[PDB]
């Protein structure tokens, strides 16, 4: 998975509970 601040292909491509918003970042809403 991609870590914080890395570009994301999709939400589940991001590590932790991060979501995809251009980059892997935690949004307000939990995508997972």
């Amino acid at each position: 998975c991609a870590v914080t601040h890395e570009k994301c292909s999709d939400d589940y491509d991001c590590c932790g509970s991060l979501c995809c918003v251009g980059i892997c970042a935690k949004t307000i809403a939990p995508c997972k």
